[PDB]
């Protein structure tokens, strides 16, 4: 007799995120998995991934260079963050 | 009997985000999962993935090259963030 | 007797985002999954991506070059953010 | 006997996202799959995807590049981010 | 015996967006399966896609180049965010 | 008889954040698992991950450089940081 | 008759993070497992991860050179810090 | 007959953490753990990781070198540190 | 009959950094462990690690160097210390 | 009749870190262990770790050097150090 | 019949850090063992642990150097020890 309460009662005005997750009982296998629920990706990179089977298998000659120069500017105000009765600026 | 009670009573002006998940119970293998609910992705890269089987098998001669070089700007305000009574500015 | 109440009494003037998941119960294989419910995307890149099989089997000779230089501005302002007697003000 | 009971009282003028799934029980495969129930996507790019079987399979001289500048301007506000009583203000 | 009760009482003008869900029970498949509910793309871009069986099988000299320059404004406001008792205003 | 009883009552204005978990009981493989729940990434590389089976498996010359220069700047305010009656300001 | 009380009754205007568990019961393996639920990840960088089977088997002749040069600056204020009546300036 | 009892009673306005775990009973293997749950990771790098069976088995000549040189600041203020009725600022 | 109460009755607005395990009862092998949970890492590095099973098996020679020069500066207050009715300034 | 009581009654405003674990009852072997709950790791450095199973067996030539030169600051005030009605200032 | 009181009353404002442990009942081997609570790691360094099963085993002929030079400055104030009603000052 499982039993969960979650903010039962709110008298006001909260700023709230909620995750919740309840459970009663081949190069990359993933199974019964929970993931990036809230997840934030800001400039991520990947550059190879899962080529395959037998990639390059015989006399390959490969030149990889990756630059990640660049002129960036992300500049982010709360993130992932909530906020109540609040003053959120970003001046530039 | 599982019972899940979320924000059963609310009283005002909340801001609110609500991910709830109830469960009762071949390169790339993924079975009776759940993902990115939230994901957010800004300026994210994959160059190469999940080529193949057997690529560039023989004498293959590749040149990769990745120049992330750029003049970017983002400038987000209040991500992911819910907010209330508040003030979300982005000046310039 | 699985039973599930969410904001089942709401007297206001709430922002909400509600994400509700009930269950009771080669190259790429996905099954019985629920992906990018909320999902946001912005600038991603994805260049390569499942080419196939046995692509550039034999004497491949590939120039790869990805360049991402570029101008670009993208201000984002209560990205994913619900809010409640609030001002979200983008000024240039 | 499963039950589901989701805003069942709403006294007030709320500004909601509701996104419920209520669930009882070959180079890319994909099953009985929910994707992109809010899914937001935004100057988005995708190459070269599943190609196909045996592409360039034999003595292929390929020239790949890509030139992602631009000077682009996006200037979003309140994305996916319901608002009441509120102000959204976007001034150039 | 499911059952699935949402918005049942409303009493004022709230902003909804209703999404619901109640499931009872080739180089690319996908099968019994939900995709782009509330899915949004701007300026999106796919080269090559599945372009099929035994493609440049021999002696391909291909040259693929993709200029993504332009200049291009979006400025979108409330995008897939319901309000209420509210103002919006894009002012150029 | 588990019971679980979070945030019953809630009187005032509050800025939360709720990560709730609630559990009654192949060269790369994970299953039964919860990631990224409130996981933020910034400016994270990968570059070469699970090639396969067999690359590069005889006579391979590979020539590996990653040059991880740039002018970046991020300058993120209140990040995964809930705040309440509270200023979050970012001047440039 | 497990039973677990968080926050029961909350008078005022707190921030807050809260993280909760509840269990009651081939080259990387990972089952099981809840991970990196808060992780935050900055500038993390993984260079050769999961190669593969056999890989560079025989007569391999491999340069590899990572060069993490660069101009960059972060410039976090409150990283996963919630705060209360409190002041946040990222002035530059 | 189990029981936790946590921040019960809260009358004020603090600034809170809360991680409670509770429990009740093949290169890399890991098994039923919990990790990096409030995790901070800050320009972290790993080069070679699990490699796989038999890398470089017979007459490898590799040259393994890292230059981690690079101008970088960082400038966390307030790092995993809520805090209450206080004043962080950073200026540079 | 187990019982623990922590923070029963909180009165005023402390700062609080709560981590609470409650439990009742291959080269690399991990089990029913709890791992840096709220671990913070700053620039650590970590070049080889698990390469794996006979790995320059045979007549290898390799040449490993790493230079970990760099100008840079981190410059961090307040890590991982909650404070209260407190000045943070990190002034440059 | 296990029972701990910690922090039961708190008037005022401190600043507290709380860790506390209560228990009732193949290269590398770890099992049912707390490790790093609040591990602080700061510019460390691990070249070689768990290289494998008969690595360099047989007529090894390795040329092993590390130069840990470098410029870096790091100048961090109130590690770890939760603070109350007071100043933590950093000024260079 | 055990009992643990801690800090049942706290009337004030102090700073304090809590690390209780209650406890009622094959190269490298670690069991039911606790590790780094509150460790601190500040500029570490390990070289070459645990290589593995017969490395080098026959005609090796390793050069190993280790050069710690660096111009490095650290300057951490009031590191893992909670202050109450006082001024940190880090001026350089």
């Amino acid at each position: 007799p499982l039993m969960v309460k979650v903010l039962d009662a709110v008298r006001g005005s909260p700023a709230i995120n909620v995750a919740m997750h309840v459970f009663r009982k081949g190069l990359t296998t993933e199974e019964e998995f929970v993931e990036g629920i809230y997840k934030v990706e800001i400039d991520t990179k990947s550059y190879w991934k899962a080529l395959g089977i037998s990639p390059f298998h015989e006399h390959a000659e490969v030149v990889f260079t990756a630059n990640d120069s660049g002129p960036r500017r992300y500049t982010i105000a709360a993130l992932l963050s909530p906020y109540s009765y609040s003053t959120t600026a970003v001046v530039t």
